[PDB]
């Protein structure tokens, strides 16, 4: 209703403000303030600018939600529709590509460097293109019944084509990163077992730790803000609609969420890693 989509709509303005003055933060103190160029850093980096263009995004979809309606156009249709999907797919091959980088820093101890995690970096945005760049030429803002709205058209038969796109979407774009990144940090636990101070110098041990534990945390958090809307999401495309007001309503609040999760991560840093706690005040 309108009390409740108010309350939606302040939510992503508050989303919008921390998120951009966290993620700033964290780009500014990674690019120039200090050569803490690391690897880690470098993915975290990726992840602050995917974060900063969604919550760019947030003010017009919070004015789509109080009019009911895209009063935008085309042009700014397309753009948005194409941030959120790189949004997701950025942010998940990122973290896919931040736990590969932990196993190999536990199983070869004794050469990860910032130009290979940029290049990485690009891979990852190129990939994400090849969903980015499609779904950007099929959004669009159209009068379909009563009003216009920015949509994803779904090709015709969309009985058949809605679940192939549903199901590959959140294969690809979930479950099969998530998935790598499970085996990841399961490899290292069979690796891990048995050592105490073991492949490293003392202090470099407990470092090494320390970034683990971040990288884990922030997969944690991420899953758990967007696994629901990724079900729901599924659904949609099998034909499962929402038509009450109380669905409707989980469904906003549980896309808020995932928003959420992009503000969220300056504060992980902020609280888990030595240096970024330092740089705050
Ligand atoms: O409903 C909107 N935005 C909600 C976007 C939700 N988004 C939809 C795609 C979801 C996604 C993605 Cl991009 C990738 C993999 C899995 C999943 Cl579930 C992640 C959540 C309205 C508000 C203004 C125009 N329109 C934006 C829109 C953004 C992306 C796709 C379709 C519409
Ligand atoms: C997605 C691409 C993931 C492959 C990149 C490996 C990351 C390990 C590293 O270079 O530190």
């Amino acid at each position: 209703p309108l009390g409740l989509k108010v309350t939606i709509v302040g939510l992503y303005l508050a989303v919008c403000v921390g998120g951009l003055l966290g993620n700033c933060l964290v780009m500014y103190v990674i690019l120039r303030h200090t050569k803490m160029k690391t690897a880690t850093n470098i993915y975290i980096f990726n992840l602050a600018l995917a974060d900063t263009l969604v919550l760019l995004t947030l003010p017009f979809q919070g004015t789509d939600i109080l009019l009911g309606f895209w009063p935008f156009g085309n042009a700014l249709c397309k753009t948005v529709i194409a941030i959120d999907y790189y949004n997701m797919f950025t942010s998940t091959f990122t973290l896919t590509a931040m736990s590969v980088d932990r196993y190999v820093a536990i199983c070869h101890p004794i050469v990860r460097t910032s130009s290979k995690a940029q290049a990485v970096n690009v891979a990852i945005w190129a990939l994400a293109s090849v969903v980015g760049v499609p779904v950007a030429i099929m959004g669009s803002a159209q009068v379909e019944d009563e009003e216009i709205e920015c949509l994803v058209e779904i090709p015709t038969p969309q009985d058949y084509w809605g679940p192939v796109f549903a199901i590959c979407i959140f294969l690809f774009s979930f479950i099969v990163p998530v998935l790598v990144i499970s085996v990841c940090y399961s490899l290292m636990i069979r690796r891990l077992r048995g050592v105490r101070l073991l492949s490293g110098s003392r202090e470099k041990d407990r470092n090494l730790r320390r970034i683990t534990r971040l990288v884990l945390v922030v997969v944690a958090v991420f899953v758990g803000c967007w696994t629901p809307v990724q079900v729901f999401v599924l659904a949609q495309g099998l034909g499962v609609q929402p038509s009450s007001e109380t669905a409707v309503a989980i469904l906003r609040f549980c896309t808020a969420l995932g928003y959420v999760n992009s503000c969220l991560n300056p504060i992980l840093y902020a609280f888990l890693d030595e240096n970024f706690k330092a740089c705050f005040r």
